[PDB]
């Protein structure tokens, strides 16, 4: 029962993905998704069939201990995130391979070198990015799963891999930037690097961006993590697109939203999404219908201004639904399960037909 407006003059080809990250994980513990109908299909297809095009991966280094236990959070390492993106462009989706460079989480506020890496001498670190992207790639191009774009760097604002690439040590921090992207372009020249940054603080991007560019280090893509509830209004965006657009020749893309379906709590692990707090900064409500109206005027807020170089979205924590075992951290539970684009049961909900709708 979702209304929903088109977008008009839209794209074919627009950047209707999700980050389904943490998917192969609840597949492998037992979990079930289903599609519209309620009935159990495979993942991928009732993403497709809803009007999904595009699929957004993490990839921890190593997000085990010592001792072989696994981190939590969708255990995203090469092995596991490689088999779903080998499925996924089987099924013809694109695949945007979001390296964190870290064993764990990474946004700007913990860039945690992987355990291997922490105490190699900067020149030795270079050597280890180049060497682990290359060789990461390389895997995944066997497998036939060689992603169509790749992120260097999850939210890297404040640099990557710290202390050696703090942002605060620029130069630093752009040859290690430098170093992952030579190694992608050895195995494929046509894979499209992607800065990611989180917010929407126009004059923190140009500040950010053009040092970046006039630093040498070459792109395509300029990536951005907007949830409203916390990084500003529609206007907020908008102002960031159009300043984009017209500062840079370059694409600009969001490679993490996410909106609130409901407040309710599922697996007893209290969410992000908590309260009505969260709902009056969103601008929209808290329905699978204020989810869906958030999806489709951002889709368009994107492209009304981005024009030609509006590349599209990526959904995060789509697939997060809550199953015992597949929290955001071993041990601990669900912190997202009322962003997702499925409801506790793993069933499809009908806001998840806004990357079909948005089209007529
Ligand atoms: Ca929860
Ligand atoms: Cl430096």
């Amino acid at each position: 029962p979702v209304i929903i407006n088109p977008v008009p003059g839209l794209p074919v080809d627009f950047i209707r993905g999700v980050d389904a990250s943490e998917a192969p994980w609840i597949i492998e513990l037992g979990g079930k998704y289903y599609d519209e109908n309620g009935v159990e299909r495979d993942l991928l297809d009732i993403l497709k069939e809803n009007g999904v095009n595009w699929i957004r991966l993490r990839v921890w280094n190593d997000p085990y201990d010592e001792q072989g236990r696994p981190y939590g959070g969708g255990n995203c390492d090469l092995p596991r995130m490689t088999d779903f993106a080998a499925k996924a462009k089987a099924k013809g989706f694109g695949v945007l391979i979001d390296f964190h460079y870290s064993d764990w989480w990474a946004d700007p506020s913990k860039q945690s070198k992987p355990k291997a890496w922490a105490n190699l001498s900067y020149p030795e670190l270079v050597e280890a990015v180049y060497n682990w992207t290359y060789n990461a790639l390389k895997y995944m191009a066997e497998h036939n799963a060689l992603p169509d774009m790749v992120q260097i760097g999850n939210e890297i604002n404040n640099g990557f891999l710290w202390p050696d690439g703090s942002a605060a040590n620029w130069t630093q921090f752009v040859g290690l930037l430098k170093a992952a992207i030579s190694a992608v372009k050895d195995v494929n020249p046509n894979i499209k690097i992607v800065i990611h940054l989180a917010g929407v603080k126009a004059d923190f991007y140009i500040n950010f961006i053009d040092r970046l560019i006039n630093s040498g280090v070459s792109f395509d893509v300029i990536a951005i993590s907007f949830y409203p509830y916390w990084h500003g209004t529609m206007d907020d965006f908008r102002n960031l697109v159009r300043t984009l657009v017209q500062r840079y020749d370059k694409k600009i893309l969001v490679a993490e939203t996410a909106y609130a379906w409901t407040l309710d709590d599922s697996d007893g692990h209290p969410n992000i999404f908590g309260s009505r707090d969260l709902e009056v900064k969103g601008g929209y409500k808290a329905s699978i219908q204020g989810q869906a109206s958030f999806i489709r005027d951002l889709i368009a807020a994107l492209y009304e201004e981005g024009k030609d170089k509006a590349l599209g979205i990526f959904y995060w924590g789509a697939t997060w639904i809550p199953y015992p075992g597949a929290g955001w951290k071993t041990g601990e539970g669900n912190p997202w399960e009322n962003q997702a684009l499925f409801d506790f049961n793993g069933r499809a909900l009908p806001s998840l037909k806004v990357f079909r709708l948005v089209y007529e």
